[PDB]
């Protein structure tokens, strides 16, 4: 027979329900607990991507109330000095850095340590790997309350795993990347709402919050990633194309483009196949106005299901499943 | 758990089921009652929108049979003049007028009163907030023979909210207007014919009438959202580009348009993100060819059923559910 | 409670399942009872419209095994000389022609029955109202041994009733026409395979074969159809634009087409709204390559399904419900 | 009633789960028992198709660690010396060779065994008809160590069927095929990802392999056809248009394309109606490089699934079944 586990649902397949409210846009609470110990003032990180978070990108979304993570794809020295960028940059700003889960990193995570490094994230692209729960363990037991974030997962088992490792934080998105091509070159893949919700159903009563990380496209999908549960989302191509991100601004018939591109693409791996694709996406300006944008929809969200907080919204708003209709 | 209240069907979901009938279609009785005291010839309301409805469509729609409904987008003068304007035409004609429900609108309330509207339309794009509860409670208090609309609501709950706060008739429809973003800027919507259904259920044995508002594409959808219990139906789209309603017509290429956007449109707005979009509609003519078209395909369907009333159609006819196919 | 009598399925949702088999395509019976009476050598109905089926083309269908129907949109005497010219011609040849369900067509029905029509069709869109029920009554009463077609219906209620009011066989098909707009105007329609089950299942031990009529797109969908029940298939475009059918070859670009359209379309038509559309279909060429290539089709299926008869095919043949993918 | 026997799926319908690994996608074994006899490197067949399938491609396609499958559109005496071509070369390479179900193939048969051929596959478009059963059950019994595959088959009877006629593996797919019209034409088929589970349910125990054989469009549909219980998928677009195929490369615009047609096409043929289309195919250059990115993609599923043989990965990989969205 075949061995099918469960239904899994995507963004698209669910709506929030209207609810009875007290709360009016403007006066939602977007907190959030991205740790036990950190709690950012949006639900919003940026991808660990060496097209959307450097130094210039992760201090325009701290001083929003987010957190950045500077990409793994530079040298230890660069990666250090992007990190000691953002925090020795004035008003207290948070920084996080991503680091690979194989051999020969401890000297990466020892370098971003001394830097300063508020959050530590243990990059995989399959966090249930052994090697990645073995450094996960490893980096704990060096540095005991230093802020870890591990990923990725999309099962019940991978949280629990990544929690039992050390993880302060749990990142779940097996798949549902806008770049990415893991479904069509694996197989593989868990659609984000039944994702998000099977990891937070596993690590109810640990403190340990979940980040929803891929396929957030609009305002509407951060909505329903925190309703399925999660504490915060992280994007890559809602950041793509702003002005703060790296790399320059090209100009194809009139419009401005920017590069975006998964960290398993030809071009970012430059001897595993890619998963990845390599694009152009619009210029978008300044992150400020996407985020003022974003959150307003995040607002609105809040005062139609009347959840106040960023903790009513996760534990009370409620789905209704649609067709394809 | 993923907290899923149900699954929710809309109207491309649905087909109504053929049955035994006595009914020629020429011979279809199409009245109902918007309210308790208010009984319409047909069941068209025009939609509280700046692109639809004022006092010379209004005046269109009730020698129809139907009820137009003065948007909000004007001075209080402006608004109690249209609706003077309706009144005080000859053949003894019904006039609605929307408000806001939040706070200063006593006095738009008190001047529509004084220029004789017949039904005041409390216009919320949440009904089910407190405030706009309070309001309803507050005009019910101060005017108690009043016919009073109340919405927009998509739920039992919602319309049990509505109707318990002293409403007339509860107007349904929370995301399934052809202009409407909240799906993409919220992730908040239920699809329009559970979202009737369930209203309906939840005010059975009231008297309380439910109006279907938004959606209504074609007069099949019309049929639909009746037999899902509505008693009328309230359109934007179908009256939008109407000779009657206001605006200029614009000549493109040769093609004669006319404006038609949401109410929560950057356009209809000039601190609250966008929920609409603005679009051009083709110029449909005569308001008068639009309604005898829809109505014949209401009166065809009751033959089809075997529902020779409003009322029949409401709670006699079947529906079967299809796939996407 | 939203009154949702059942799921309804469309060819599209289905496929046949490939089983034992000792039946060759060649030495696969295609022939089939329309009536206790009258057996055809092939499950092939000509659609009554006024731009499928007149004499040339009833002529060249019997010949090939199956039946016309000689559309009502022509004046009696017309009718009666198109039905003489087919029963005239060398070979036995059978042949039907469509009435209206309404009052004064008694004198055409006497005409079509004293130019020896073999089988005469109740032609309605709506078989169940009950004018057509009587109007057939009052058919048999007169003529008791006249073979008699009523339609369409598309439940189980409206079979039996057709076959209680005198039916000798009972036409399927409420809004699966390739031409008809009712899904939209009226918002009513069953989806065909089910309809012709719920039909079949109701007729089951009468005797009286059940005819499934439009939506008819490849010779797939012919298998379906019959292994839904339907002992054959009633077909309008896949015969509009032959050589044979009635109107004149048209030239547009360097293609050659015919028109197609309707019963219910303004052009067919000329105080009801359509449920039609006009079209152009491409020039198709002689019949007889058209029912070659089809039967051919059906030949092949009874060889996968190992079903050697037209009523092994209806009794033995199991579907798979399939996804949209 | 409506005969529907299950719902069932295809590779779009489903995706493979994330599970605890301690594979790295380098280390992933994938060798597999084609039969109780032959042990293949890759579970890699080619089609025996006469657009795919000649001497050349089987050589490079063996010395990948695949097997090729010399079609039959050809004499006796030429496929007799393609086999020979292939055993000749050096390297001790596997060949199989295609045979009809039909008569007055005992010549052919005896022919290929002659010139050496591994595996006779038995090449029917239906292989639960008794004339095919027969013919294997008469191939057996004379030659009783000769490895036989026959096919196609799409149900677990059918499976049950050509394992008691002697067959060492059975091969699945009835419409799922990249150039199939059966769906359309029959209105039969069965969705590959429980036709295949069906199969492998009904032998096991019996060491008789499954071959998933057709509907292969990428690597991913690779992985699912093995999870869903497949020793082996079998190829025909995947290796069309590469340099070892059979047949000339094209120039149309700029870019080249090689020939690509279903043994059931018109031209394939050239009185049965065609099963099958006839197209052209970009030129995808080396075989040698196509394995390696296919092969690298059920690597990294192997990695991501926790699955270090094929075997694993045929017993132990769950599915998720996701919807259109
Ligand atoms: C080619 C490259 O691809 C990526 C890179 C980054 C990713 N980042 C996040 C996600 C995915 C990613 C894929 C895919 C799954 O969804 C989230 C890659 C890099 N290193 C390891 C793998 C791998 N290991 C196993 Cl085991 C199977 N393949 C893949
Ligand atoms: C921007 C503007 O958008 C509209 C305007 C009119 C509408 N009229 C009807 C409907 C909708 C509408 C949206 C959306 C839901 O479906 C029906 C708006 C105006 N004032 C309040 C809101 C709001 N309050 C909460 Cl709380 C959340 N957002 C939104
Ligand atoms: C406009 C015209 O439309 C047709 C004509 C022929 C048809 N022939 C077959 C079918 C349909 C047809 C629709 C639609 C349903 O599917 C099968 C029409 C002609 N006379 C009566 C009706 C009618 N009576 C009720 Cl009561 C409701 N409307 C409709
Ligand atoms: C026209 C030709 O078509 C093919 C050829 C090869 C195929 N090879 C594999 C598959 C299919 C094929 C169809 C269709 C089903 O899926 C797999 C054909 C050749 N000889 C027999 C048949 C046949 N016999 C029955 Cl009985 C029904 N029709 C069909
Ligand atoms: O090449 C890749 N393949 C698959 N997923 C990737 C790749 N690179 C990054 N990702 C993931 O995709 C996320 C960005 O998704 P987006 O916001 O939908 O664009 C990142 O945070 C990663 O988890
Ligand atoms: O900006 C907006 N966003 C969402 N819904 C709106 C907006 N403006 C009006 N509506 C609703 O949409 C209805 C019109 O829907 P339509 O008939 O499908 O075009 C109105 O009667 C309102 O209930
Ligand atoms: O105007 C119309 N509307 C709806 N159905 C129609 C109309 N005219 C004919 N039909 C039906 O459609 C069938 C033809 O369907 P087709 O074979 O799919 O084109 C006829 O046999 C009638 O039952
Ligand atoms: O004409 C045909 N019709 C249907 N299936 C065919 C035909 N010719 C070959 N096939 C099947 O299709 C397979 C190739 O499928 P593909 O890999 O999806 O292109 C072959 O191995 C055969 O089983």
């Amino acid at each position: 027979s075949l061995r099918i586990a469960k239904e899994a649902l995507t963004f698209d397949d669910v709506l929030l329900v209207p609810a009875h409210s007290t709360v009016l846009p403007n006066t939602a609470d977007l907190s959030t607990q991205l740790t036990k110990t950190i709690r950012l003032n949006i639900p919003m990180l940026s991808a660990a991507m060496d097209t959307v978070t450097e130094a210039r990108l992760a201090i325009a979304l701290a001083q929003e109330g987010g957190i950045g993570f500077i990409h793994k794809n530079m040298s230890i020295e660069r990666q250090a000095e992007e990190v000691r960028r953002v925090k020795k940059h004035s008003g207290g700003l948070r920084v996080g850095a991503a680091v690979g889960a194989g051999a020969g990193n401890e000297e990466r995570v020892d370098a971003l340590v001394a830097a300063g490094v508020d959050v530590l994230l243990i990059d995989s692209s399959h966090g249930h790997s052994e090697g990645v729960l073995q450094r996960i363990r490893e980096t704990r037991a060096k540095y005991p309350d230093l802020q870890i974030i591990g990923g990725n997962v999309a099962t019940a088992a991978g949280a629990r795993a990544l929690a039992e490792a050390g993880c302060s934080a749990v990142k779940v998105g097996i798949g549902p990347g806008s770049i990415c091509t893991t479904r069509i070159v694996t197989g593989v893949g868990v659609p984000q709402i039944t994702a998000v919700a099977d990891a937070v159903e596993a690590l109810e009563g640990t403190g340990i919050p979940v980040i929803a990380d891929g396929g957030i496209r609009f305002s509407g999908d951060i909505a329903k990633a925190i309703a399925a549960g999660a504490s915060a989302v992280m994007v890559g191509s809602m950041l793509a194309g702003t002005e703060e991100s790296p790399g320059e601004i090209e100009l194809y018939q009139g419009r401005s483009y920017k590069s975006y591109r998964g960290m398993g693409s030809l071009g970012a791996m430059s001897k595993l196949v890619p998963e990845g694709i390599e694009g152009r996406v619009a210029y978008k300006g300044r992150l400020k106005e996407i985020i003022h944008q974003q959150m307003g929809g995040l607002r609105s969200c809040m005062g139609l299901t009347g959840c106040g907080t960023i903790d009513e919204l996760r534990t009370k708003a409620e789905f209704v499943r649609i067709s394809g209709a």
